[PDB]
C-alpha cells in the first residue's frame, strides 16, 4: 500500500512507477535506465505534456540510502505534478514547456538494505577485491575530481570513490542518461538529506563557477522561497565552501558536461532526527520543497540556453 505521507520500500516503489505511469499516460512515461548490481531495473519518469524539441530538467533521488525523506520527494514532486497540472498556473506552464527526469531511487540495492538488514546504510551493495566490505559512494563515482580529497581509497569508508569513475552500474547508468539527452537537459538537480543546504557546483575542488554570481543568487532566492512557507532555514553555496570537498559528484559532472544550473539539496533536518526523520514530517518536508524546486524550474524556463 502507497502513500505519499509514508516512507514506502522499494517493492512498494517499483509498483507506484507503474501504477503513476499507467494513470497519467498524457502526462508520465516510463524507462528502465540500466539494472543495478543486484540487478534491479533502475526506473526513470519523463513527466512532463509530450511536444517537440522540449528542454528538460534531470533530478534523481535516493543516491544514498539512509536518505529516505530524498526518495519521498521524487515521489512528491510526481504527485504534485499529476494533481497540479491543469490547476495551477505555474505547474501547467512548466510541464507544457519542460520535461522532468525524475529518477525516483538510484541506489535500489542500498535502499532494500536499509529496510532490510541496517537502516544507517549510505552505500551501494557491490562487492569490493581483497575485502569483505560492500558498496561505493555513487556520489564519489562520478568522473569530475574522481577520488581526490574528499572521497575515500578504502573500500570500507562511506565515501569509497570505487575501484574506477563510473564503476557501479547505478552510476554509469545515470551518467549513459544525461550523456545520451545533453542537449535537452538545461538543469541537473540531486536530492539528499540532510542539514538544510542548496549546495552548486564546486565540491571536487576549492573552486568556483564560471556563473558563481547566478548560482549564488539563484540559491539565495530558491532559499527565501522555501523559508516561506514554514520559516525552514536553509544555508547555500559551492559545496567545497559550504560543506566539504566530495569529489566525483553527480552535480559537479553535469555542471563540466555544459549543465549550467547544478544543484544538490539537503533536506530536513539540522540533527535532532538527522537521516531518521518522522513521517509526520515528509508533508511540509515536501511542501516547502517544492516551492525552492519551482523557483528553481521557473529560472530555468525564463534563461534558457
Ligand atoms: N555533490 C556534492 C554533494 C555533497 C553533499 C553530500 N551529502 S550527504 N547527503 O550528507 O552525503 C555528499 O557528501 O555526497
Ligand atoms: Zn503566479
Ligand atoms: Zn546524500
Ligand atoms: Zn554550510
Ligand atoms: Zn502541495
Ligand atoms: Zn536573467
Amino acid at each position: 500500500g502507497h502513500s505519499y505521507e509514508k516512507y514506502n520500500n522499494w517493492e512498494t516503489i517499483e509498483a507506484w512507477t507503474k501504477q503513476v505511469t499507467s494513470e497519467n499516460p498524457d502526462l508520465i512515461s516510463r524507462t528502465a535506465i540500466g539494472t543495478t548490481f543486484l540487478g534491479n531495473n533502475i526506473y526513470l519518469l519523463k513527466v512532463g505534456k509530450p511536444g517537440p524539441n522540449k528542454p528538460a530538467i534531470f533530478m534523481d533521488c535516493g543516491i544514498h540510502a539512509r536518505e529516505w525523506i530524498s526518495h519521498a520527494f521524487c515521489q512528491w514532486f510526481v504527485r504534485e505534478a499529476v494533481l497540479t497540472y491543469g490547476y495551477e498556473s505555474h505547474m501547467t506552464e512548466f510541464l507544457n514547456k519542460l520535461d522532468f527526469y525524475v529518477l525516483p531511487v538510484l541506489n535500489i540495492d542500498g535502499y532494500i538494505y536499509t529496510w532490510t538488514k541496517n537502516r544507517m546504510w549510505r552505500k551501494t551493495r557491490s562487492t569490493n577485491a581483497g575485502t569483505t566490505c560492500i558498496g561505493t559512494d555513487p556520489n564519489r563515482n562520478f568522473d569530475a575530481g574522481w577520488c581526490t580529497t574528499g572521497a575515500s581509497t578504502d573500500p570500507c569508508d562511506e565515501t569509497y570513490c570505487g575501484s574506477a569513475a563510473e564503476s557501479e552500474k547505478e552510476t554509469k547508468a545515470l551518467a549513459d542518461f544525461i550523456r545520451n539527452n545533453l542537449s535537452s537537459i538545461k538543469a541537473y538537480l540531486s536530492i539528499h538529506s540532510y542539514s538544510q543546504h542548496i549546495v552548486y557546483p564546486y565540491s571536487y575542488d576549492y573552486k568556483l563557477p564560471e556563473n558563481n554570481a547566478e548560482l549564488n543568487n539563484l540559491a539565495k532566492a530558491a532559499v527565501k522561497e522555501l523559508a516561506t512557507l514554514y520559516g525552514t532555514k536553509y544555508t547555500y553555496g559551492p559545496g567545497a565552501t559550504t560543506l566539504y570537498l566530495a569529489p566525483g559528484g553527480g552535480d559537479d559532472w553535469a555542471y563540466d558536461q555544459g549543465i549550467k544550473y547544478s544543484f544538490t539539496f539537503e533536506l530536513r533536518d539540522k540533527g535532532r532526527y538527522g537521516f531518521i526523520l518522522p513521517e509526520s514530517q515528509i508533508q511540509a518536508t515536501c511542501e516547502e520543497t517544492m516551492l525552492a524546486i519551482k523557483y528553481v524550474t521557473n529560472y530555468v524556463l525564463g534563461h534558457l540556453y
